[PDB]
């Protein structure tokens, strides 16, 4: 593929990802994405033939992102604990794990294609071995399961309602040091 | 009005609330909801001319039940701070404060009725007076605002997309006992 292209195709991705975190995902078409991407409708046709192809690539593309930081933060875990294990929550509540997997999610995960479904295997695995490290360093209550944790890391970092919405959005950041201090100490 | 039509309003607010915890919000029409509820669609009609009316009946019905509880729990809390906290969080998480809401709340708070902005005010109010009690006993790190306090348990009590839910819901049912311990902890 010419480098020009692939740049191209990875710009699409970005910038649909993007719209996912700015823009009702009810609202967005391809038309919307190709203008938003500063791309031709046929351009984006040709990289992503229908919607459930683009969203999947999308999909794709954040499992490889996720992998990364999940291999960053088990190599680095064991000389920074607290730090990594903090930086590392932050990070996917930052960038929109709670906008992002509702977005891209289908009504079940078997409906995956093979290569993504085995993106969420591996980081399910790392996840377990992350989950593993903070047990042992105090971090998380031994109680807790890892789906428990992924579950309720989704849940906490799904962005409020509008009506619930604030600019600076305090209430809903300040949600995340919660979580992380609920996970260590363990359910009440 | 006579005792059975203020008996049958009732069963369709109440059947209403029900379908929205259980059914998709955006599946429900007037005519679903006039056979859920075993009425015909000119008696749903004469009671809630709309679907905006039906779905303001609602709310304003179930600002007065969480009226009630948070009534209740002001004045049992002295006695049982820890007992009535969770009691409290507790009936608010298993009774679908988390579906309520977005299948309620208009794009502005601006756009309820008056009579119903006038319930969410003592709702706001009250919510202070609980969370001051529940800092005076420890079981909320002073540091915590009571808005704070408010969309984190919205936000927590949002049941997971379809792939992510469980029969059982333990991940989601223990988020709750997660969110209490990091409000008494306070933030990491």
């Amino acid at each position: 593929m010419r480098a020009d292209a692939l740049k191209r195709r990875e710009h699409i991705i970005t910038t649909t990802c993007n719209l996912y975190r700015t823009h009702h995902h009810d609202s967005l078409t391809m038309e919307n994405i190709a203008e938003q991407a500063g791309v031709g409708v046929a351009t984006l046709y040709r990289n992503f033939p229908d919607r459930f192809t683009l969203d999947m690539a999308c999909a794709q593309y954040l499992f490889n992102v996720v992998i990364s930081l999940q291999l960053q933060a088990i190599s680095t875990f064991p000389t920074d604990p607290e730090g990594v294990w903090t930086s590392f929550n932050q990070l996917l509540f930052d960038r929109g794990l709670g906008s992002l997997v509702p977005a891209l999610a289908p009504e079940s995960l078997d409906d995956l294609p093979d290569e993504v479904s085995a993106l969420r295997r591996t980081t399910e695995k790392n996840t377990t071995t992350l989950i593993n490290l903070a047990k042992q360093h105090g971090l998380v209550h031994h109680d807790i399961a890892p789906g428990t944790y992924i579950v309720g890391l989704i849940t906490i970092s799904r962005p409020p309602i509008t009506a619930l919405a604030t600019i600076s959005e305090n209430s809903h950041k300040a949600l995340l040091g919660l979580y992380l201090s609920g996970l260590k100490h363990g359910m009440m």
